[PDB]
């Protein structure tokens, strides 16, 4: 159920998201994160954007002292958010976020962007208009302060989120590189599969972890309630409907039997309990080439915000 990473560590296949919106108490995110690891959920994915890694290390650090899991079992990410990519506030930004979770390591850490951010006091810096101000860092430089903390470690394991191909390879080509990015951490689901990214992943060894592989949160900041929800869609459903699982467990499976790692976030118990049943079916040939089908390019992050950033990685 795990996969060997490209620095001989080793990642689970499935991972539990959680990122909840501000609207949510905090406090949720310590009584789902215990839900997840009670279910069978060993890799938890978190991030300072996400104001939560208190509580998800508290969960963490509770379960191991009830005796369920070893840290040893755990594979917990954090990310560097974008207003730390210099290179000087790379590792402060690390030990900031293993204090808040009381860990002395993070299996991962992740460039959470390419997209740099004036760096300060705030998560989303603007002007007038609402649009961020951007800073420029050449990500080169954020990458050898990544090494660094992998090196002190700090982190078991370093890799990437957001990249697209041409940014993935900048980082693969530079002279004297000593760790190559683990994974790829991308908005992946069958209405943006990302094949040839995946491709490219692959054959550099790289592993794509895969967010948003049940849709979205749909959050009215960032995504167009227009889009279509992909936990409706009428080939999921059928699909769902023939193995009798639900559109959620054939869109994580899918990812599994291409290769892709998959994260899932839900807040729910019964969901929680539900979406570890992952690994107790499979989809066929035809079942993968119907769901190939539903290809349409869409991501569901989608806004100014991000798009006008010099260093947005979609075309
Ligand atoms: N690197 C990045 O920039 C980035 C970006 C986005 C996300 N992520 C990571 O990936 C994680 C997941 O992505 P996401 O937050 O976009 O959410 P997601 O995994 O696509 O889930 C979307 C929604 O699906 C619902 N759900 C979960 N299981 C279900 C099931 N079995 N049946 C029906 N509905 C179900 C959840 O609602 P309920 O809670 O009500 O169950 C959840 O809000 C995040 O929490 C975060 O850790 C990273
Ligand atoms: O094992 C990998 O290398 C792997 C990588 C990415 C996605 C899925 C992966 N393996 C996988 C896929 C389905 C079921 C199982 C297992 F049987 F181990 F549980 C493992
Ligand atoms: O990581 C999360 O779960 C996340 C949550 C809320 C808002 C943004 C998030 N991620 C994120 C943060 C910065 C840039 C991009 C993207 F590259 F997709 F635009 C995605």
């Amino acid at each position: 159920q795990c996969v060997k990473l490209n620095d001989g560590h080793f990642m689970p296949v499935l991972g539990f998201g959680t990122y909840a919106p501000p609207e949510v108490p905090r406090s949720k995110a310590l009584e789902v994160t215990k839900l997840a690891i009670e279910a069978g959920f060993r890799h938890i994915d978190s991030a300072h954007l996400y104001n939560n890694e208190e509580q998800v290390g508290l969960a963490i650090r509770s379960k191991i002292a009830d005796g369920s899991v070893k840290r040893e079992d755990i594979f917990y990410t954090s990310k560097l958010w974008s207003t730390f990519h210099r290179p000087e506030l790379v590792r402060p930004a690390l030990e900031n976020s293993l204090k808040k979770a009381q860990l002395d390591y993070v299996d991962l850490y992740l460039i959470h962007s390419p997209m740099s951010l004036k760096p300060g006091e705030e998560l989303s810096p603007t002007d007038e208009n609402g649009k961020v101000i951007f800073d420029i860092v050449d990500l080169c430089t954020t990458w050898e302060a990544m090494e660094k903390c992998k090196d002190a470690g700090l982190a078991k394991s370093i890799g990437v989120s957001n990249f697209n191909r041409r940014q993935l390879e900048m980082i693969l080509n530079k002279p004297g590189l000593k760790y190559k990015p683990v994974c790829n951490q991308v908005e992946c689901h069958p209405y943006f599969n990302r094949s040839k990214l995946l491709d490219f992943c692959k054959s550099k060894d790289i592993v794509l972890v895969a967010y948003s592989a049940l849709g979205s949160q749909r959050d009215k900041r960032w995504v167009d309630p227009n889009s279509p929800v992909l936990l409706e869609d009428p080939v999921l459903c059928a699909l769902a409907k023939k193995h009798k699982r639900t559109p959620a467990l054939i869109a994580l499976r899918y990812q599994l039997q291409r290769g892709v790692v998959v994260l899932a976030k839900s807040y729910n118990e019964q969901r929680i309990r539900q979406n570890v049943q992952v690994f107790e079916f499979q989809l066929t040939a035809e079942d993968m080439k119907a769901i190939d089908g539903l290809d349409r390019n869409l991501h569901y992050f989608n806004s100014d915000s991000f798009a006008s950033h010099p260093n947005y990685p979609y075309s």
